[PDB]
């Protein structure tokens, strides 16, 4: 019981996780402090959401700090990471969770929109992913939070956002060769329609994300939180390099 | 926290696992166990094997009945079916882990090895998917073994295996739609390299498949067990139609 | 020119085509023998239909015989395989293209019917395939014809269906392995909606399937049989366990 | 006959051709040229290997021209293909061939390494795609050479490479969204290990390479064009949002 209890556990482990002050990434910085994980959360501006994040993860008895890092800036990411091991010990865990969404008819859509998207749904994580990896060790965890437009993209407007999922998924097969022989896992959850600010299970547009979900319903962001809580702790050990859609069946 | 608990409990669930007297079956049918479900387990001939599964269950505090049904035989499938249902009053979660082993070279592969080992591995599964589903509700559940040499064959000789495993996916994404609306999830799970009777740790020919593996050593039953006890569960809603590969990377 | 012209070409092959009666199966036949390659196409009760087919190829140059083969029993399919041999001079090619379409709500599906799907969709492709093998030498190819519906699954009332053509895609693979030291190419290729008698470009239905296709209306069966002559003949060198989607988009 | 011929032909269509100077690039613009289209190919500061392609394509009976445009520069794209616009007439056909390799220990590789690779393997052919796309017409085409990397990494050392061929078929897919309504197909060719200057047949390293392929060798770039050529013209009018695998089996 307690056995499987301690294979649940995420205590003693350090948690950093960006785009932390919302939606799914507060989700799952919730759930990670939940299991007994130090999170650092990141936010680019809203401060005063990362900090209500933080005091809900302390009222229910976990320990967590909200720290600004434009994904922008890649000084910015390696140094809100240097400054977790710093404050929380060290680092066991990181989660993507920051990407924005991206929308626009082809012919409206300029070479620094393709640059903007990039810089922050791609870029951003790869350079959170170099720079934890000198902290992580035997144990380690790297989870991206991807999209199931990654590998299925059912309408137009919408090349830029799915290609960034995409090339994510590349990435952490790549990752996953490279982290391997120092026991560290490498995988990404691709979240369906999930109802956040982002993708408000009311439409409009909602109809037609509800319509291929095969049970009916936008998912929540706690739905992803368990699956990331589920793949952070001792029970993920023999996944990586993973692709795990989480999406009701819309993808079947 | 005991309402995250409630998120991993599956008291008052009867669970049916095909294959439950031996390596992947019996772990999953023990965890599902440890869990709070109850488990009707399944065996051809493997009658002691199947009642020492049974006993470990009990005596961990759980309760497991042993069915004797030969998965070539569709009447024997249903029969133990209903059987499960009378005796532990309904059923809810499904698992298909009775596949067999197959590899030869193609100039030795007859027609009748191919009739064998669909028997088994793809016609058996789908024998009890399509009886468990009358009995399943809102919250059912399937989950399906595969086997990662569904999606990436490495080597040659292994062509009907593959299949029988590939087939098991497409069944799996067409009944996600078919019973979706209904409230059940049906997913496939892909272990790869596991420390069993079917696939020993020690070589020879371990040593093929060891060096594929991203994390360096073979997995263990317990592995595939956790992850099919988390998708019978709760926190398993919106996660359905979908393959997880659970292969220490051999497939990155 | 002549030397690229030599490079489309089948004179002197000899090709084996299941389902050359009707629909792609008839239009593969076709482009087969107009490349150069003598065709022998089965049927398993529309002689009048495959004997026309036959007529068509003869009057525009080519050579080609109809034989009967029941596609539920091996045996036929192997006399079959042995009459083209010996008529005909040998055996080049194999494409697999005799497949039954099945739909039907999950409760009404009965094993009987998944036996049935099996034996001409999954079962009868590798009867052909193993019987083939024996003659094909360095240089030759085995084109299996599967489904889009092998990858993506948009409805429920196909498993079947699908399942069988994932079967295929997988089988596919572990033969490209077994086959490739002799210099055989194996690969599948998946249509999407083709307008033939099995699938109508005019509704009922035709609509749910035509709004997924990216380009705007349903292909044609030429557009299939283009794709198999290419992975028939010489450019096809270095292409093999490949899938080949040519669904106008829908699954995109 | 003329009538397939016709089937094959590129008279009349213009195509224009990133990295066109070498490698399968080269290859690809010579195959289209012999086809008939009249070919612009681009090279950064390889000024006399791309005149002598031009040569060889006017030799052999072309048109083609040889345009300076330097990857890492959108303005540079963009007027070559305006160049491209008014020497040729239009454009029809696009082929995003310039990828460079990457190839290091995680730990060696920074963030500038990642902007360099990304800059030329996935934001300049979305430069070239965006741009072109005002001047493509019902019967257009788009196709970008990704790699079967692109789909599974064996190796540690490539997660750069991989991941931004992985974005190329995920931004392929969103593309083929935008521009089916029009009439324009956009797919995406993924080559295995084919002879070249990045890849020499060879070793050291090639024996790994090698030892994936089933069917035994390297291939050539000639057979990457081929299928190239196929896709560009009227056979391929149904493939789009495709990926086409041709890597002699290493990916099965």
């Amino acid at each position: 019981f307690q056995s499987m209890m301690t294979s649940i556990s995420l205590a003693g482990k350090t948690a950093f996780v960006t785009g932390g002050s919302r939606g799914i990434g507060a989700a799952i910085a919730k759930r990670l402090a939940l299991e007994g994980a130090a999170v650092a959360l990141t936010y680019v501006n809203a401060a005063e959401r990362a900090q209500a994040v933080v005091s809900e993860i302390e009222q229910a008895g976990g320990r967590a700090v909200a720290i600004r890092a434009d994904n922008r800036d890649a000084e910015a990411i390696e140094q809100a990471i240097r400054e977790t091991v710093e404050a929380l010990g060290g680092l066991d865990i990181l989660v993507n969770s920051a990407g924005i969404w991206h929308s626009a008819p082809l012919e409206e859509t300029t070479v620094a929109d393709f640059d903007e998207v990039m810089a922050v749904n791609f870029r951003a994580p790869f350079v959170a992913i170099r720079s934890a990896s000198r902290h992580l060790g035997d144990g380690g965890r790297i989870i991206t939070i991807g999209s199931n437009l990654a590998e299925l993209v059912p309408w137009p407007g919408i090349s830029l956002y799915s290609a960034s999922k995409a090339a994510l998924a590349g990435l952490t097969k790549g990752l996953a060769r490279d982290l391997g022989p120092r026991g560290i896992t490498v995988n990404i959850v691709h979240p369906g329609s999930t109802d956040t600010d982002m993708n408000p299970a009311d439409g409009d547009h909602a109809e037609a994300q509800r319509e291929r979900i095969a049970t009916g319903s936008y998912g929540e962001p706690q739905d992803i939180a368990g699956l990331v809580a589920w793949l952070a702790g001792p029970q993920g050990k023999f996944v990586t390099g993973a692709s795990l859609t989480i999406d009701g069946g819309a993808n079947a």
